[PDB]
Parts: C-alpha cells; sequence; structure tokens
C-alpha cells in the first residue's frame, strides 16, 4: 500500500508513509480521541493517514505532533489544522519552522523535485519544556541536538515503545542539518534517563527495532 497502519502494542500504530522517502510516524488511540505523533509529508499524505485512521476509531483526531520543524514531521500540518486537530511542538520547533521552514523546502525538493512547494503551517499548540499528552501515556522530551537542532522523542510508558523521529533509524543518511559531534552526546542522555524500552520506533527505513537501535546508530554517526 501507499500507507499502512498497524498495531504494535495496545493503542499504539505505526504508520509506514511510502510516499516520496519512506517515513515512519505513530498514532495512539485514546480515549477521548487519536494523537498523531509526526504530520507525515504532505496535506495529500496526512489525509491517507486519517483514511486509516477512521477505519480504526470514530473518535476526533485531537492533536498532531511535530517532531522537528522539516516536511517530514511537518508536511501534513495543513490538513491537520483544516479538520480542527492541534498542531503541537515545542517553541524551539516553531520558531526553527517560521524561520527555516522555505529553506527546508526548497531543500526537500532538490532531490523530490515531485515534492509540493508547501506554505508555512505553524503549531497552534506551542511548549516551552517537555509535554505529555492522553493522561501521561504519550510523552516528548528535548535530550539535545542530534538530526536537528530541535528534534524531540516521544515515549510510550504503558508499551515501552520509544518513537525514534528522524534521529534513529537505520541509515546514516547525509546529515545536512546535524551537529555531528553532539549527535552522540544526545543518544548517551537518552540512554542516562533508563526508560524502560521494549520497541523503538525508526522514523526512517524499517520501522520496528528493539533498544538496539540506539546503540545501532549511535555507533554510525561516531564513524561519520
Ligand atoms: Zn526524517
Amino acid at each position: 500500500a501507499g500507507m499502512s497502519l498497524t498495531q504494535v502494542s495496545g493503542p499504539v500504530y505505526v504508520v509506514e508513509d511510502n510516499y516520496y522517502v519512506q517515513e515512519n510516524s505513530m498514532v495512539y488511540f485514546g480515549a477521548k480521541g487519536v494523537t498523531v505523533v509526526g504530520a507525515t509529508w504532505t496535506p495529500d499524505t496526512a489525509r491517507e493517514l486519517h483514511k486509516l485512521i477512521k477505519r480504526v476509531s470514530r473518535k476526533p483526531v485531537l492533536e498532531v505532533i511535530n517532531t522537528n520543524y522539516h516536511t517530514d514531521r511537518a508536511g501534513g500540518n495543513a490538513y491537520w489544522k483544516s479538520i480542527g486537530a492541534k498542531v503541537v511542538s515545542t517553541r524551539q520547533t516553531r520558531d526553527l519552522m517560521k524561520s527555516d521552514w522555505a529553506e527546508i523546502v526548497a531543500f526537500t525538493r532538490k532531490g523530490l523535485p515531485e515534492y509540493p512547494d508547501l506554505p508555512l503551517v505553524l503549531p497552534n499548540v506551542v511548549h516551552d519544556g517537555d509535554f505529555t499528552l492522553q493522561e501521561g501515556k504519550v510523552r516528548a522530551f528535548y535530550a539535545g541536538p542530534a538530526h536537528t537542532p530541535d528534534g524531540i522523542f516521544v515515549y510510550f510508558p504503558d508499551e515501552q515503545v520509544l518513537y525514534g523521529n528522524c534521529i534513529l533509524k537505520e541509515k546514516l543518511g547525509n546529515l545536512s542539518f546535524a551537529d555531528v559531534k553532539a549527535y552522540p552526546q544526545t543518544l548517551e542522555r537518552l540512554k542516562a534517563m533508563k526508560l524502560p524500552i521494549k520497541t523503538v520506533i525508526g522514523g526512517h527505513d524499517s520501522p520496528l527495532h528493539g533498544p538496539e537501535l540506539i546503540d545501532h546508530y549511535e555507533a554510525l554517526i561516531k564513524a561519520a
């Protein structure tokens, strides 16, 4: 399929978005409604994810988290805003998006000329620190700069699943926005949290991994 939505554990689902370069995002089906983690690539891909969601639950999509300011994590925002979902980010992600959206859209289109020239659509719910959703069951946090200066992790304590965002994945990638030296220091800050983790969802390549994905990528970036 162009996109799949598949349960990993309980209310926690993984989105495989095979449009453009494959990106993986997440969905949490809660009591009051649905939280989307990563907006997906475009308003069209977001509509496709919403179609999959409505085959699972009739509850509202409450909010979507932009886990960084990039096109693969924020490109769907126009759609999510249009259906009345909140678009949620840290203040840092929001500020970088205002200043740098046009640059990341241009960068995206160098590699993917087919990708649309999307207008800026900023988050409307902005957090100055770490934050939670779903009665504390979706837990977003900053552990430092890595793939971008602002990228966050999201943790699901009940299911022991960590969303790795663009930060954790199988292949190095080309590192154009990364802070190569801070990257492993960020991953070691994350490990020092000692979060119970059964599953890491890589944000690119095949999503389903163990906690060793952290180590895998750490080893790669340290040889970069
Ligand atoms: Zn990415």
